[PDB]
């Protein structure tokens, strides 16, 4: 008699589903830039937790998400990643195009790629996209330098948020800036207020937004296991309240969650990040 | 020169003290709600540091201990629970009766059960109670579902304090409420500062609180070895800071300390337990 | 193409580099009050993360470093301490002597008498001193007992900084007071905020302040890898700002960094410790 996130998953199949999720288990991503291996035991790590945690009813915000519908659509498999992530592309697509709201654990963020692409194929040459991410991800030969160069899509509409100084290089900061793009440094989002600087970055992005939460971005006191962890950066309850207003914001289409790493620390983060999506299912059961 | 904790010790024999140190060595607590086990190692955990941590004389919040005599009567011990369970409530009566302050030690948190009837024979029928837990500690089969069902128990003069909406069910809370409980939730308790929000606390416990102090409710970054740690919770500092009002308080009549878990983390989290005590302590010296 | 710390190592010879830094692999220092020993492992972990830590244009902040030249003179070797203290006293005041920084990275908090003496015997008479650490270091047979005992040095111009009441004993406090000396408790710098707080320490320790900063004063959550872990203490952010600060101040002539301590934590702290340089590093990029 304390049901949880668990019990929602009540959709006998797929398209019953409000939010289906989908998982990634490949370690490509911030691996690449000096990260740790890893970021790939981050779905059956999420899933462990998933399993265990969440009041459906939560009196503290007064939001009761009980009549919300998951459903676990199992983990991208493939012998190539070239291949894992065409078929990535064309699940996340599918769900967009029947109406759900695809979730995707990852794993690296190179998902994010794919996961772009499928957002530009369902709303043609109206998507925005948020990188909450402490990196920029798009230095050359990443997941966002691939989706600024679409024909497709405006970078005016492009918010990298939270990102580090310390961790940027000035020539990526200049290309998404050339791209029209918007750099929210970590100082800025703190200075603001993370909630308040994130209705900033929606304003921004405008309809069809992809969330791209990078847990990266969290300061390593609070998310330890994650493939390149931060000093300073995001707080867990930043991270939970950006989620919340994330899944009451009606223009949020998708979401994905990359570089959890449960080689780096396996019980503390996982927890996090199922709270984090367990905030944004509390805010999608909000929406009109 | 330089005098800590383990200095006060210097009654004799336990009348002589102001406070006395009880040990409840039992796991019986969260772990039954998914918790680790370990809780039992608690004591001795905190036995360690409290041989060595504290200035006696604190010239930052210019507090002087020095003339408070502490006493260890050292651990419960019984071949069964409900022995067990007799021995403390007996032991916390005895010391109630004589007019010293018992701080008990633990262990999981069903020792708040035992310690909650202490205090009810010792002050019949004008008891207050504060649970500081993320969760309610009320479920079906809890140490205070026992005490909302005592007869001479005033639930309006319960608080449920910094208890956490994503762990807590929805018919607990109503549970609460139902019997005239106080749920004083986490993100009030930061919204009006950890300080502010347990005077007002206080005030609805009233004369003989019972100041029920569960570090499953500080934040894991700060409190990492509990049997069920917090993504989001108290910080140190405002546990520090809530311990000293708690001592200051002339109506804190005792103070239990339940799930600390050294075999979750042994090094970081048994320090802030004997930190959080010897605030409590500097309070406590100042009591007129 | 994404310059950083290590790439500013291009003074050939060591009188061509504007910060000179120094490695001093020795434990004395806190683990004499109850410490870990491991601290002569800081300077290895540090220079792991030197090489890898840093973009030397950072556009959060907007400073651009590229222009500074740094060395690294290795570390002090010597076959007893008294020895290795003489070496780096010495070498410390040469790199002083001819107008460039030095850092010196430890090593335990012993490191700092050495390093004073090198300040004194380099700006007679006209030296002032901060010490960031949670304890005063200036207990019988310290670093600091040693410098205020100095006939050439003004204690009016000492500065203990986010020391914390709980750690420091009264004798030890009434030393630094009757010896002119200032006590700015973990409270007071939190009340003012760390870079405000500093700024007035820097009004009091004046000209050719050294800048002694000792890792014990942050908090664990933040920076568990130190001799002596602190429950309460410094974010890694104000340390970051602290730093900064320091860097842009032109009376700061020195910096040192004790007690990081790799045995303790070895991955995130050591990161913090070549964060706080490198912020230091951007703040001396501003100097006039």
């Amino acid at each position: 008699d304390d049901p949880r996130l668990l019990s929602l998953f009540s959709a006998q199949r797929e398209e019953d589903a409000d939010i289906v999720i989908i998982g990634f288990p490949y370690d490509e991503g911030c691996v690449r830039n000096g990260g740790r291996a890893g970021a790939k035991k981050g779905p059956a790590a999420f899933r462990f937790f998933l399993q265990r945690l969440g009041s459906v009813n939560n009196l503290e915000l007064n939001v009761d998400a009980s009549h919300l519908k998951l459903y676990d659509a199992g983990d991208i498999t493939a012998s190539t990643l070239e291949e894992a992530h065409e078929k990535l592309e064309s699940k996340v697509f599918t769900v967009l195009a029947r109406g759900a709201f695809p979730f995707v654990i990852g794993g690296g963020n190179d998902q994010s790629a794919p996961n772009g692409r499928a957002m530009l194929r369902a709303f043609p040459g109206d998507v925005g996209v948020i990188n909450v991410d402490s990196h920029l991800d798009v230095r050359p030969p990443t997941p966002f330098r691939q989706l600024l160069e679409e024909s497709s899509f405006s970078g005016k509409r492009f918010v990298e948020f939270a990102c580090q100084g310390s961790q940027c290089g000035a020539l990526h900061a200049q290309y998404v800036r050339d791209h029209q793009g918007h750099l929210m440094w970590l100082s800025e989002v703190r200075k603001k207020g993370a909630v308040a600087a994130l209705e900033d970055a929606f304003g921004l992005t405008g309809k069809n937004t992809f969330f791209s939460f990078d847990v990266d971005s969290l300061k390593s006191s609070d998310m330890p296991g994650v493939s390149c962890p931060a000093a300073v950066g995001l707080s867990a309850q930043e991270a939970f309240d950006m989620c919340f207003l994330a899944g009451k914001t009606p223009t949020v289409m998708m979401m994905d969650m990359s570089e959890l790493n449960p080689l780096v620390e396996e019980y503390r983060s996982p927890r996090v990040a199922v709270y984090m999506f367990y905030h944004f299912v509390l805010g999608f059961a909000t929406r009109p």
